[PDB]
């Protein structure tokens, strides 16, 4: 392989305490006399999967546990085998968060949660409501402080006050039902446009900005996790850590994250990496080591736990999780952060309005799942000759008329294809799962380059009901999903902006109507 044998390198993310983990990665090869390698890599959590497929990187990765599904699923993750011993000295929902389609496929480290921090000596008595904070702004503006700065580059931070009234990602997990664009998530963000446009907030304000804000004691309050609290120790600020305010009288509800740390598939090295995993990070030493570098919120070892959580801030991040949600790890989270990442700068920005910016992180959250819908009931029903009667469920309208409307172009593309794709289906010998795999790459390749347009969507999708129904005569029915969720991945990853502004499968149904 690529991953070089006898060594382990660990990548982690740069506002973890990386120093901690270091040191634990130091009493490892004292013992062993093997090379443990610590980094921090920019943008790691899309650097991983792009090195990963690659069968390259780095033999553990850390991250919170929701990119971990996609990973997974994408082959790059190994399974864990914890033995009962060592699974019974961690909390089972820890455990909970880092299971995917029934198998282990990281160790939980950490439960981490969003609070209100809050500077006590210019406000010692913070807000239980988000309402009353620009009044608070107002009060403080007079003395050349402000209320509340927190970063608005990532949709993480703002989540809780989107949640707070309604809105959710996935409902619990239907992937092609989304509660990013309801009244109650309409309502959170433009609260949030509302502060921005009176002066309360900057749109531009981002992690480093609003740390460094809290930490000179130019604003009352900030929102972060418990990897903040080591630089706010050094400021000197007289800080406190509580729930975050409500909204329209309902407790924000932050996104529950696990850090967690996997396996890459692609390592030589996953006996030597269970070792520094099980025997030396999660212990009570190694923990303790990290948390004094930069602290791991309620960590998922139990013993060391128990001595943690008589700390007020620990309850506290555990009050605040309590009113929030586990994170899903399924692979969608990644479309779905990445769609409110937009639709929060965006209405901050005033790039889009609140409405439409919502439609579209509602969009692109769904377009996975309602693209699946409809792809893999075509290539079913065209391998069988017999459509699905199965009720098409949320979206329904869109799924249907998307497939009523594929049905009929795509005859005709299939029809005047026919001689193309025999020759395409022979030359890249499709007989059983393992070449629908080789398919993907070549795919992503081939329909990357061109102008995008509905018409070649459809000759993708009709290539795929022509090798479904292949797959059929030779009694391989059992590729046609895979096949499916092929095609799915290769048109959602390649087109998802141009798809999201066609406004998806409506603009599919629109473009060839009647
Ligand atoms: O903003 C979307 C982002 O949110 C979460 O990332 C958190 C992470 O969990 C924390 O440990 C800390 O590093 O802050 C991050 C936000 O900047 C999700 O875990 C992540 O996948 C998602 O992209
Ligand atoms: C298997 S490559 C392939 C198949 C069908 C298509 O329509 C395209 C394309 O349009 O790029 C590529
Ligand atoms: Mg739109």
């Amino acid at each position: 392989g690529k991953i070089e044998e006898g060594k382990l390198v660990i990548w982690i993310n740069g506002d973890k305490g990386y120093n901690g983990l270091a040191e634990v990665g130091k009493k490892f090869e004292k013992d062993t006399g093997i090379k443990v390698t610590v980094e921090h890599p920019d943008k790691l959590e899309e650097k991983f999967p792009q090195v990963a497929a690659t069968g390259d990187g780095p033999d553990i990765i850390f991250w919170a546990h929701d990119r971990f599904g996609g990973y997974a699923q994408s082959g790059l993750l190994a399974e864990i085998t914890p033995d009962k011993a060592f699974q019974d000295k961690l909390y089972p929902f820890t455990w909970d968060a880092v299971r995917y389609n029934g198998k282990l496929i990281a160790y939980p480290i950490a439960v981490e949660a969003l609070s209100l921090i809050y500077n006590k000596d210019l406000l010692p008595n913070p807000p239980k409501t988000w309402e009353e904070i620009p009044a608070l702004d107002k009060e403080l503006k007079a003395k050349g402080k402000s209320a509340l700065m927190f970063n608005l580059q990532e949709p993480y931070f703002t989540w809780p006050l989107i949640a707070a009234d309604g809105g959710y990602a996935f409902k619990y997990y239907d992937i092609k039902d989304v509660g990013v664009d309801n009244a109650g998530a309409k309502a959170g963000l433009t609260f949030l446009v509302d502060l921005i446009k009176n002066k309360h907030m900057n749109a531009d304000t981002d992690y480093s900005i609003a740390e460094a804000a809290f930490n000179k004691g130019e604003t009352a309050m900030t929102i972060n996790g418990p990897w903040a609290w080591s630089n706010i120790d050094t400021s000197k600020v007289n800080y406190g850590v509580t729930v975050l305010p409500t909204f329209k009288g309902q407790p924000s509800k932050p996104f529950v994250g696990v850090l967690s740390a996997g396996i890459n598939a692609a390592s030589p090295n996953k006996e030597l990496a269970k070792e520094f995993l099980e025997n030396y990070l999660l212990t009570d030493e190694g923990l303790e080591a990290v948390n004094k570098d930069k602290p791991l919120g309620a960590v998922a070892l139990k013993s060391y736990e128990e001595e943690l959580a008589k700390d007020p801030r620990i309850a506290a991040t555990m009050e605040n999780a309590q009113k929030g949600e586990i994170m899903p790890n399924i692979p969608q989270m990644s479309a779905f952060w990445y769609a409110v990442r937009t639709a929060v700068i965006n209405a901050a920005s005033g790039r889009q309005t609140v409405d439409e910016a919502l439609k579209d992180a509602q969009t692109g959250s769904e377009l996975y799942r309602q693209s699946l819908e409809i792809i893999s009931r075509y290539l079913r029903e065209q391998a069988t000759g017999a459509a699905d009667t199965a009720p098409m469920g949320a979206s329904g309208a869109t799924s249907r008329k998307a497939l009523e409307t594929l049905r009929r172009v795509g005859d005709g593309v299939q029809r005047n294809h026919e001689t193309a794709f025999q020759g395409m289906l022979r030359k890249l010998d499709i007989k059983n799962e393992d070449d629908v795999k080789s398919l993907s790459r070549v795919m992503i390749h081939v329909f990357s380059d061109g102008v995008t347009n509905w018409g070649r969507i459809v000759t993708l999708i009709s290539f795929g009901a022509f090798v479904a129904k292949h797959l059929k005569t030779i009694n391989q029915e059992s590729c046609i999903e895979p096949l499916a969720e092929s095609i799915t991945d290769v048109l959602v990853r390649t087109k998802r902006d141009w798809l999201v502004k066609q406004r998806g499968w409506d603009g599919f149904v629109e473009f060839f109507h009647v």
